[PDB]
């Protein structure tokens, strides 16, 4: 498909064009606030659906010996043809969408009304590896490189998401400010008052 070609067209435009980097928490936040608002409305004519997770809820998680921050959410994830739709014709159309408002100089602060929200990891990553599962489907991992072709892979050496989508992101090596405590809460305290589910930080004991 086009992958290569347009994680490094976005990864180039959205790091020249974007310079407050702590934007790409908000983006993560929002998408999983609306995987989460997508399966609570699912789960009122089928309560069934929360059998695979009960608890709504997203939580970061920095991991500094890795250099990765995680984004884990208890939404309504993906199927793999969900994964795919993004990865061909979304990213793609939403691309354009992207290209021509930056072009026609319209306003572009809020990247995620293209489609294409989930690049702006890009700010403060050089790579993300995406784990999701739906309640109709399997498992499965794909991982996002700027110029990179992976193929959506059936994840069975990972942790059990129950359900729901993780976004683990691998920090540049400048950036690690971003795997910091007190960074992450000021930034999600600053960019997502009005999210309606608990936002948890896993905190690690320091030595020393
Ligand atoms: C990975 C990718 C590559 C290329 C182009 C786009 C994407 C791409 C992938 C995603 N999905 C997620 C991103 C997240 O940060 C967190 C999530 O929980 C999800 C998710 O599972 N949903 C399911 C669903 C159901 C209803 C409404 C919203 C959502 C979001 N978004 C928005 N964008
Ligand atoms: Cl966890």
């Amino acid at each position: 498909g086009f992958q290569a070609e347009i994680s490094q067209l976005l990864d180039l435009i959205i790091n020249t064009f974007y310079s407050n980097k702590e934007i790409f928490l908000r983006e993560l936040i929002s998408n999983s606030s609306d995987a989460l608002d997508k399966i609570r409305y699912a789960a009122l004519t089928d309560p069934s659906q929360l059998d695979s997770e009960k608890d709504l809820y997203i939580r970061i998680i920095p991991n500094k010996e890795e250099g990765t921050l995680t984004i884990r959410d208890t939404g309504i994830g993906m199927t793999k043809a969900d994964l795919v739709n993004n990865l061909g014709t979304i990213a793609k159309s939403g691309t354009k969408a992207f290209m021509e408002a930056l072009s026609s100089g319209a306003d572009i602060s809020m990247i995620g009304q293209f489609g294409v929200g989930f690049y702006s990891s890009y700010l403060v990553a050089e790579k993300v590896q995406v784990t999701t599962k739906h309640n109709d489907d399997e498992q499965y991992i794909w991982e996002s490189a700027a110029g990179g072709t992976f193929t959506i892979t059936e994840d069975t050496e990972g942790p059990r998401l129950g359900r729901g989508t993780s976004m683990k992101l691998f920090i540049k090596e400048d950036l690690k400010e971003y795997l910091e405590e007190k960074r992450i809460r000021e930034i999600v305290k600053k960019h997502s008052e009005f999210i309606s589910y608990p936002i948890q930080l896993v905190v690690t004991k320091e030595t020393e």
